[PDB]
């Protein structure tokens, strides 16, 4: 039997995938996905707002019973948590000013201030890669602190997931001015593979029930109407 209520925590801090409107409720595509899954699971959803490095803690300590927060499904989240099949693909990428020389490499960002999540992949990679070696990596409580550094010139870039950076900021009047720096980042091993509901691992029936609703709403097209809200591209991936 599912928890009468299933409560789902997310950082509402990561436009288009989550993040809140004006009246400050819940809104993007993860909230979309979220409350399709629940309806035809037929249980009640509440949505939990914390920081992203507050929601392994909070899920593992049953505070919440569900993440579905832009969460990339790796190898090492894996060995502590549970994942449903993939919700949508998410790759990594720099950010910096129009006309910016820098890449995602260690030549690239020597002396140069970078940004990045707390909790993230992206904080894992950078702070092995980078942060060891000299390029100062900067921590950030959430996403809208890093976009504003950005654009207050106390960083020179930063790195987060690419629709993510393309959706929520690039493409607004806030970065009109900024532009991907470099190519996507490749690795698999910090990055994963997509985006996926996170769960506590011996929640075996709610991952069959999220898995379950999701290859339905996949199916019959309510997935590709609710992405077209946010994008005109394949976002699921492969
Ligand atoms: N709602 C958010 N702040 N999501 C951040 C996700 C970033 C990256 N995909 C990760 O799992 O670490």
């Amino acid at each position: 039997a599912l928890p009468q209520t299933v409560r789902i925590g997310t950082d509402t801090t990561y436009a288009p995938f989550s993040s809140k409107d004006a009246k400050g409720e819940f809104i993007g595509f993860d909230i979309d996905l979220g409350n399709e899954m629940c309806k035809r699971m037929q249980v009640k959803c509440t949505w939990v707002a914390s920081d992203f490095d507050a929601l392994i803690p909070s899920l593992k300590a049953k505070k919440i019973d569900a993440i579905i927060s832009s969460l990339s499904i790796t190898d090492k989240r894996q060995q502590e948590i549970a994942f449903s099949d993939k919700l949508y693909a998410a790759d990594s990428r720099l950010i910096a000013a129009k006309g910016s020389p820098i890449q995602p490499t260690l030549e690239s960002l020597k002396g140069k201030h970078v940004g990045v999540l707390q909790g993230s992949t992206q904080e894992a990679y950078a702070n092995d890669n980078w942060r060891t070696k000299g390029v100062d990596v900067v921590a950030y409580a959430n996403q809208d602190l890093i976009y504003s550094d950005l654009t207050a010139g106390r960083l020179d870039a930063a790195l987060q997931d690419e629709v993510a950076a393309s959706e929520g900021f690039l493409k607004q009047p806030a970065g009109k001015e900024y532009a991907f720096a470099g190519p996507s980042v490749k690795d698999k091993k910090y990055f994963g593979d997509g985006t996926g509901v996170g769960l506590r691992k011996d929640d075996t029936e709610l991952k069959a029930a999220f898995d379950k609703a999701l290859t339905e709403l996949r199916q019959d097209g309510t997935y590709d109407k609710m992405a077209k809200k946010y994008f005109d591209f394949n976002v699921y991936g492969d």
